[PDB]
DNA sequence: GCATGCATGCGCATGCATGCATGCATGCTGCATGCATGCATGCGCATGCATGC
């Protein structure tokens, strides 16, 4: 504890053009991969992207890696 | 001075601008029906955690 790892993650997420900062249990399930929603404007079925889909061609920053679910860890794998 | 015809009012008859109610029918309109739609609900099942042993 207290060696400034999280500050480094915050900094590296501020320097990258595309980069997302997420914490262990606050981003679980469809908040990582994708979700099914209906588009209000075009009346079509879309897929909403999660953190991993927002950081495509970028850097993803995950904090408290040891606390995540097994399902979330499979996706990272 | 007498005889005459015209213009002046009476004394009929008819038409005519105003005005208002009634029965029938027009013309709209408020009501009842049917339906599409999208959000919420009440539910049973699968996963991840906490509490023993
Ligand atoms: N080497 C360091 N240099 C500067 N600040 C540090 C250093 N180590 C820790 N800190 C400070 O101490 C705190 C550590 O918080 P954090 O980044 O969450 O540490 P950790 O990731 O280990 O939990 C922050 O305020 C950070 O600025
Ligand atoms: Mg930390």
């Amino acid at each position: 504890p207290g060696v400034a790892k999280s500050q480094l993650l915050k900094a590296i997420c501020k320097i990258s053009p595309r980069g997302v900062y997420t914490t262990g249990k606050g981003s679980s399930g469809v908040g990582l991969t994708a979700a099914v929603m209906k588009d209000p404007v075009t009346d079509e079925m879309i897929l909403e992207g999660g953190a991993l889909v927002l950081a495509d061609n970028g850097i993803c920053c995950i904090d408290e890696f040891d606390k995540m679910d097994e399902s979330d860890r499979t996706a990272i794998h």
